[PDB]
This record gives structure tokens, C-alpha cells and sequence, in this order.
């Protein structure tokens, strides 16, 4: 385990950014990580996305 | 490049049981930078998806 990842609650976070749309933080992640491909980059962002989809979707 | 995704399961890609495990997984895929750059990243994304699906 990799212990500076710590479970994240499905709501906002402080010291970090929110933007218009999934698009654009999309486009934003691709700046900060342009090398490596876009299948690792989909992968990864993607893989968060539908992670966060099934934790917000089964609280009540 | 990049269109809107909405705030629903997305079939070609994988589904992680916990957000800490969907790091981790995002992590062994980006190694390399700083922390600090991947958790921007992240949770950007992160926030960004979070207001959405809130209201
Ligand atoms: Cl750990
Ligand atoms: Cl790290």
C-alpha cells in the first residue's frame, strides 16, 4: 500500500482545483502528465472517474 | 481530444472498489513528477466531478 493516498471522500477538496467541466480537467491532467500515452492517461483518469461514479452512487 | 464525461460508469475503462485503491492504480500507471503535481491532477478531476454530480 501506498500510504500517502488515503481515502477520499465524494466531495470537494481544498488546495486543489475544480473546473468548468470533465473536459476541461481532463485537458488539465494532460499538462501536468504529457508524456506517457493516452491510453495510460485515459486509463488512469477514467479508472478514478468511475471509481468516484460507484462511491457517490451507493452512499445515501 | 478530450469530450465531457458524464457522471456515469464508462464501460470501457475499469471500476476500482475504493478511491484510495483508484490512486494507487492511477499511480503505478504515472509514477514519475511530484506528488503535489499528481494529486493536482487528480484531484482536479476529482473536485470537477464532485460538483456535478452534487447538484
Ligand atoms: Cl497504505
Ligand atoms: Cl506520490
Amino acid at each position: 500500500g501506498m500510504s500517502q493516498f488515503q481515502e477520499v471522500r465524494p466531495v470537494a477538496q481544498a488546495l486543489y482545483p475544480t473546473h468548468p467541466s470533465t473536459k476541461d480537467a481532463l485537458e488539465e491532467a494532460r499538462l501536468l502528465f504529457p508524456g506517457g500515452t493516452h491510453h495510460d492517461f485515459m486509463r488512469a483518469l477514467m479508472g478514478y472517474h468511475n471509481t468516484l461514479v460507484k462511491v457517490m452512487e451507493e452512499q445515501c
